[PDB]
């Protein structure tokens, strides 16, 4: 008999597991993640089953999948300070399933990690043992009503030439939009990569504060301003939902934004070296949609992702 | 625009709705019914939906499925006492999901009858209207961990025939066990019919109360036990589970209750006609599979009826 994790969806392209957490109440939630006894038989031994963080799963993971020439692609072993769980879980003989429940607190996290929680079952409980052990790389994505990828197929940036706006914009497909708290999310500005060295990209950072009203506070993260932020006008927001035409259980939820604002790439010569600012206009609107099955009606099992 | 209600899964054969409910503390639980405002176009009023309960439309399903000379197969009204939910559900402009938290309490509720809570959509909050109203027939299952629909291959009835049990035995493929409370079930005695008239049928109601120590008591409900119900040894049960080969997410639990009775039927002359009891011996198991989803945490989402 074997004694293993299984999470909600099956592991990615490297073996990382990416999980949905709820951003609440500041910012406390829980996870349950199952632990599963299987075989052809029925389980006839009580299990004290023993799960321990992984630091070193994770590093492998990292060289094996990005190299060590590429650490700004390498996921990160999540704090000790963001998480808590029991290291004992108890399956009963004549049972199979019991739940790990994770314990996160996600007030002031940074998503500008990709943060990972390894977990190794280093004990399955059963007599003797000591082979293979069984793991779970958890890819933790927390996430509020107005998070996520949204489409920027409509988000035009214009390159400054001569102290005023370019004629020709550059666009692209999509635009990824991380939590801070339950109602406030940042992107990186413009077109700057989100996959870029982590010292530059943190310091083109726009946190994004949804209203009562339908109005957006848009400010840079970096206090010292040195991307040269600066919103033009008001930004806008508007939610809408309807049910799709072929699926008529389908609810697809619409969070648009609008906005206009200027800033400056200073990092595109790479680390430590000092460029001519390049000073981008930035137009239009994103909208992320989140697709909602309609029949399931707890807040978070309902959403497809 | 439609508006209408979104129970988790199709109607059935006949226009009824089966909704599952679990048995909690004392009784009280909430289920949440979706109301969907359905269209090519986004929802661009505030409505306020009226809801109703609808004695007719129950009453002719009743008619047209089985007939006014088949009563003991027709669906009964909820008792007014057992549930409540709010007369208006309001769906702001932009949105097009809400729910209808209809809140049950089911304590001491007899389930001999096949309750129904029949509703009605008697206004979809969009100007004038006054044609053909959005229904649901909701018919509620109570259950808990031993309730529903159990395998009885393994269940032998023998007939007294000159004072002492017959060597044949009768057998039937299955028998209801129905929720009393949140850890006892009845079924009815021996083969008697389900779907007998219901004033008789009661009287074969045997309560199944399952304790800590993995033994039932076993006990007629009728208090002056007319069908001479007669425990013999001490009844058994035993609860399992493991997952399955085929869907290795899926576990399977198996609830075996054994024992052993007699019992007398003294009604299958008809209704108001003294007939000679004939004395039966049950002996044998009957065993209750309930199939879940390990990947889903929440106890009552992830069952699979």
């Amino acid at each position: 008999q074997y004694v293993s994790f299984k999470a909600p969806i099956a592991s990615g392209s490297d073996g990382v597991t990416t999980i949905y957490v709820r951003y609440k109440d500041n910012g406390k939630v829980t996870y349950q993640l199952p632990i599963i006894v299987s075989g052809s038989t029925v389980n006839s031994q009580d299990r004290d089953i023993h799960i321990a963080v992984d630091k070193d799963t994770l590093k492998t993971l990292n060289i094996e999948r990005f190299s060590l020439y590429r650490p700004e692609l390498w996921y990160t072993e999540m704090e000790e300070d963001k998480y808590e769980f029991p290291e004992t879980v108890h399956i009963p003989a004549g049972s199979c399933v019991e739940l790990l429940n994770i314990d996160f607190n996600l007030q002031d996290i940074d998503m500008l990690e990709k943060w990972v929680l390894p977990l190794t079952i280093v004990d399955d409980g059963s007599y003797a043992y000591q082979k293979n052990y069984a793991k779970a790389l958890l890819k933790v994505v927390p996430f509020n009503n107005y998070s996520g990828s949204y489409t920027a197929s409509s988000m035009k940036v214009y390159t400054y030439i001569n102290g005023k706006p370019d004629t020709n914009a550059r666009t692209t497909d999509k635009r990824t939009g991380y939590v801070v708290d339950n109602n406030s999310i940042f992107f990186y500005a413009g077109l700057i990569n989100e996959d870029m060295d982590k010292d530059m990209r943190k310091k083109y950072k726009i946190n994004v504060h949804f209203k009562e009203d339908g109005t957006l506070d848009m400010k840079q993260d970096d206090p010292s301003n040195e991307m040269e932020f600066e919103l033009i006008g008001t930004p806008t927001y508007s939610s809408t939902s309807v049910m799709d035409a072929t699926r008529p259980y389908l609810e697809r939820r619409y969070v648009q934004i609008m906005f206009e604002y200027d800033f400056q790439d200073f990092t595109y010569g790479g680390s430590g070296t000092e460029v001519i600012p390049i000073k981008y206009r930035v137009a239009g609107s994103m909208t992320l949609l989140r697709n909602i099955n309609t029949q399931i009606p707890d807040e978070d099992q309902q959403i497809e992702w």
